């Protein structure tokens, strides 16, 4: 088995084709299913799992109620094989109420963190076995991707963060090779706020889009170069926009450097990912809220400042139903290395006060370079039937 180095060039792709969906909530409603939220998919290089953190309990239990609360000691780190719903049988991987996974082609690696707020602890769990681990560097909750990391040759790169979350905050790189931190590199570049990132392959690089949870309503940018250890950031250069408080199509900028100041408090996960000058991306179809969801292309999103220039547009889920975080991930054609992304479809408390829990299920597309259709698909679940 030789590690994986994702030198292929990325397919050339038209938009994305349905793929998976799990309809956990639905199932709920007759069956003993997790309680979850931030979600993700990976994969090594024979299949692909679905990951998420889990509350330590099922739906249709009274320790679900006020599961709205994001950091327990009880969340641990779920993993099953792509399409299987998150029932008793689930693997808890670790301890964690913040994570990200990948595989370097021998192995898996699970960057887990659970702990104090102001003394969070990170564990490196590689093939099986806890080989290191780090504390909080800011006394002020240490947190990752919540989203695939991604390896070159052996080295893998997750970007964490402690510190503020509307401030200033401290956001380092580290290298780990074999579940050994074996580099640390903090931000560089113009990015003011970097938290959740959805990072992907760019042999030779790692490029990752991530949320600014301060200032932006644009997305930072991280690009790490595997090589030197070296870090750049910038934002996005599309004026469309992709975070969640935003502007408007109409109102809303990015002049590809700063934090564009609009609406920039508070966000959720998201992705996007370069076509030359191109940027393909994905956001919720509302401004305000996380409903609806759709992908488009951005014509010289990427290179040229806010530009709006739409087209292959696609809803996702229709504006009426909820959505939520959403991330990418990448997958090894026979020539060419291709991209997806999942969507996290929030349901319960907040919201909806019915219930007294909150959970989600997702729904996953991948690149096509053939043809395809419309549609929606919605979590599904009728909150009128619903336990609680
Ligand atoms: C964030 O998390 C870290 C990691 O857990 C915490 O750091 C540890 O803190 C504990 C508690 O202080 C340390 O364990 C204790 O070590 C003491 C000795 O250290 C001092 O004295 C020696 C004397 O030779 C010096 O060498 C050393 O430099 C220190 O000055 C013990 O005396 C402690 O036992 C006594 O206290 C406990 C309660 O604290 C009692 O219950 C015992 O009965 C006993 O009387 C204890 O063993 C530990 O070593 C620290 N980690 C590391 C790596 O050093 C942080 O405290 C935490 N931060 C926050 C804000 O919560
Ligand atoms: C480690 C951690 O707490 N992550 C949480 C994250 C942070 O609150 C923001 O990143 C602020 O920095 O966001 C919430 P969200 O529902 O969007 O509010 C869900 C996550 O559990
Ligand atoms: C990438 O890996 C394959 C085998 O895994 C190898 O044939 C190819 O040359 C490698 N390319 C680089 C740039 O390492
Ligand atoms: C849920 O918890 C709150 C307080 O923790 C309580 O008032 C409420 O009645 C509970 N409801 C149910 C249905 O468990
Ligand atoms: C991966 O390995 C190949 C073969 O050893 C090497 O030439 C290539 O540059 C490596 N890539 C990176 C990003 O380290
Ligand atoms: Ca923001």
């Amino acid at each position: 088995v030789e590690y994986r180095n994702w030198s292929k060039p990325q397919c050339q792709i038209t938009g994305f084709a349905p793929f998976s969906k799990d309809n956990s909530i639905r199932l709920s409603a007759g069956g003993d299913i997790w309680v979850t939220r931030e979600p993700y998919v990976s994969c090594d290089p024979v299949k692909c799992y679905q990951f998420a953190l889990g509350q330590g309990t099922t739906l249709d239990n009274k320790h679900s109620n006020d599961t709205v609360h994001d950091r327990i000691p009880h969340r641990t780190l779920l993993m099953n094989e792509l399409g299987v719903p998150f029932h008793l049988g689930t693997r808890q991987v670790c301890i964690a109420w913040s994570s990200s996974s990948c595989h370097d082609g021998k192995a898996w690696l699970h960057v887990c963190i659970t702990g104090d707020d102001k003394n969070a602890t990170a564990s490196f769990i590689y093939d099986g076995r806890l080989v290191d681990s780090i504390g909080s560097w800011s006394q002020n909750i240490l947190r990752t991707q919540e989203s695939e990391c991604v390896c070159i040759n052996g080295t893998c790169t997750v970007v964490m963060t402690d510190g503020s979350a509307s401030g200033r905050a401290d956001t380092r790189i580290l290298f780990i090779e074999e579940g050994k931190i074996v580099h640390i590199s903090p931000l560089a570049g113009s990015a003011q706020h970097v938290e959740e990132c959805s990072c992907y392959p760019r042999y030779p690089g790692v490029r990752c889009i991530c949320r600014d949870n301060w200032k932006g309503s644009n997305r930072p940018v991280v690009d790490i170069n595997m090589e030197d250890y070296s870090i750049d950031s910038s934002y996005v250069c599309s004026g469309l926009v992709g975070d969640t408080p935003r502007n408007d199509d109409r109102s809303s900028n990015s002049n590809c450097r700063d934090p564009n100041n609009e609406r920039g408090t508070q966000g959720v996960k998201g992705w996007a990912f370069d076509n030359g000058n191109d940027l393909w991306m994905g956001r919720t179809i509302s401004k305000d809220l996380r409903s609806g969801y759709e992908t488009f292309k951005v014509i010289g999103g990427w290179s040229t400042p806010n530009s709006k220039s739409q087209i292959n547009r696609q809803v996702i889920v229709d504006s009426d139903n909820r959505s939520g975080y959403s991330g990418i991930f990448s997958v090894e054609g026979k020539s060419c290395i291709n991209r997806c992304f999942y969507v996290e479809l929030i349901r319960g408390r907040k919201q909806e006060t019915r219930v007294w829990w909150t959970s989600n299920s997702i729904v996953v597309f991948c690149g096509t370079s053939g043809t395809y259709g419309t549609g929606s698909w919605p979590d599904g679940a009728n909150i009128n039937f619903m336990p609680i």
